[PDB]
């Protein structure tokens, strides 16, 4: 199934029917900082498996839904289990679920994720504003938008230089000086890491040369296609270890550890994204 | 269809019946720079769609043909309309038209692109004498001999150190010096970004370090698809921008631009390669 | 086919059937390289077109054997005929064979390879003990693990810190030192280059900043399969060129002189070899 207008027409069809939300805003939280969707009010849970053209997911199971009502007053849709590139999806089954917010209405796209810090000042359990990227996959004909241009959505070349707005970078940091966290934020380059193994402590060391401050496997492909049609992207990574210490000290990298940092910090993420969607001009 | 000598000869005894040219000299013209294909004399233009075992071209659109005529008293064969590897193509579909080029007889392949500048010695206008290549697709798995090896054509393991001819980049120097233009030329080493996005800017910065003089998203393919198979090569970049002065001033990127610099220096371009073609070795 | 349990589980049934040897050792041995394969004693060979589910390779054509028996007195399994990633096999293609060894009780998977030296202190005919890499096709999205993670195997994101065993790397040293040839032996970060171009001049210049010792294509992929399963691995490459030295004086890489080299040090690769086998620790 191509992620063409005709198909994104008929999934957002389907849930306009379904849940009456007309959304100005999205969200894709990151794993185990997805409690913010439980929070959503009058709210409806609508699975992906039922709707038209969304890709399947039943070969990684776990959850898959779409999630639509309010939040501070605001419209919203969430991604409730995000699509990863390293399970083997391809271009066009990532696309569809961002173009399909597209034509529901989404202005402002907010993304989390969980990263591994590469800059030295970087600790577990920072934040980190994501200003700009190294797309290696993109660099090496694995880009998101390889393939025929949709020409509805947005242009055959795409210029990612404002694909991270600016503004709403400043308005992130602005409610975490009015909470006195501050000190936890960060801004910073991120790598994008296809995946699935960790990046390698030679790996790391390497992206300490390239200007690197952040790696990680998700992010980027949603970045690319809410650019291309459009929209405006706030990402923020949660760092979970250092690499570049870790390799110095021979010290092991795991997905354990990275969930009991999530559980860390899972609570003041909620309630940061809460007010930044309050906030959002108008 | 794979790339094989059976399927290239197929293609070939097509050609040959309706053309009756044997060319020595192929050519394959970038965006807003094939003027030169029209003023081919002779001249007798095949359309893909109708060459046995060629890609199909529909997706995307635009022209598709195989010119084949005189320039200068030389027998040539252009290109009009490439291929390029972002619209998703396969490595057997770039590599077939270049196999064909092999068995109509082709010796000398002409190549130019539109790229962007990252050396800091480099405006918008200039010229760009390939000299070697970081192909960020081939090191990641997406080089364009990925597949079984077609020995006919040649070996398994290329060697790419002489892949830029030498004396082919001085007979261009020499011309352009003849007619006064010698300070837009420039000499340099190309990366390879699968595309379709431009560069962003930390990308930009990351070639800079890495010892790149210009970036662009073709040519590569066609070079080595031409070195395995012993024919000889000169590619030229036309320089739209230079990312990195963009990246320290915030300023965009965009085909609108690149296609008024292509305008600006097509007439010239055209004049130089009809001499360059004129003056190849006999 | 899927590297999955159940089809790796098939495989095993039949080779166990057939060859009495439950191994714990296995050995993948790079071009030119493979003497040791015919002195394995009370041997059984194994045509891979024989095995359930192993993968087709007859476009590649040339040897393909599953070879059980004894060296030294320990039990072991040899892939004589490696699979590479630049012929066109899939990840499913690389790992199933890997995952058969793991099913059939393999420990320790000791690998070789050719390869170029890219660090200034490596000469033709040197060993260097691999202690790291560099992964372009793992960074790009072209990872062996990229699909659904086959639980269980391993877990969904592996740590690749400690992939090459040290106490391995300090008994090959160790073996060197008593036979008088540790002036050959050096230790260095492998860099896979997908292939199957050798890498250009430039991008030798590009791993030499980077920190890269030796490049070559082949290896990685088995290592993360090995590892993602528990398997420890020693890997070790033979140099045929100093890709840094040739670059400066426009000196041609081939495969007839890689060959060349593999003849010149295929004994001692052999002698060595068989004296790490006997003295593995049990
Ligand atoms: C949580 C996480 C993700 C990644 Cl890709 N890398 C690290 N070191 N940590
Ligand atoms: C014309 C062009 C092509 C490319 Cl790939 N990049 C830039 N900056 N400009
Ligand atoms: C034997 C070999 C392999 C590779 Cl990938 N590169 C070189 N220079 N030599």
């Amino acid at each position: 199934v191509v992620a063409n207008y005709e198909n994104a027409s008929m999934a957002a069809d389907y849930i306009k029917r379904v849940s009456n939300v007309l959304p100005d805003i999205g969200i894709i939280c990151g794993s185990g900082l997805g409690k913010l969707i439980e929070e959503i009010e009058e709210r409806k849970v609508i699975p992906y498996i039922n709707i038209p053209n969304f890709p399947k997911t039943t070969v990684a199971g776990h959850v898959g839904n779409l999630v639509l009502g309010s939040v501070g007053g605001r419209k919203i849709v969430a991604m409730q289990g995000r699509l990863h590139m390293y399970e083997g999806y391809s271009n066009q089954e990532i696309a569809l679920p961002i173009r399909v917010m597209k034509l529901l209405g989404v202005r402002v796209l907010l993304i989390t994720n969980l990263a591994g810090g590469i800059n030295r000042k970087l600790k577990s359990g920072d934040f980190v504003l994501i200003k700009g990227h190294i797309n290696f996959p993109g660099l090496g004909l694995n880009n998101v938008l390889v393939g025929p241009n949709q020409d509805e959505f947005g242009p055959r070349f795409p210029d990612l230089s404002n694909a991270y707005d600016r503004l709403l970078q400043q308005l992130a940091l602005k409610i975490a000086q009015e909470n006195d966290f501050q000190d936890l934020v960060h801004e910073g380059v991120y790598a994008f890491n296809g995946g699935p193994t960790y990046e390698s402590p030679d790996e790391s060391n390497m992206l300490l040369k390239l200007g690197c401050d952040v790696v990680g496997m998700s992010t980027v492909p949603e970045v690319i296609i809410a650019c291309h049609c459009g929209i405006k992207v706030l990402a923020v990574s949660l760092i979970a270890n250092n690499s570049i210490l870790d390799a110095e000290n021979d010290v092991s990298i795991n997905h354990e550890k990275v969930l009991a940092v999530a559980e860390k910090r899972a609570d003041l993420l909620q309630m940061w994204f809460k007010e930044i969607i309050t906030r959002l001009p108008l």
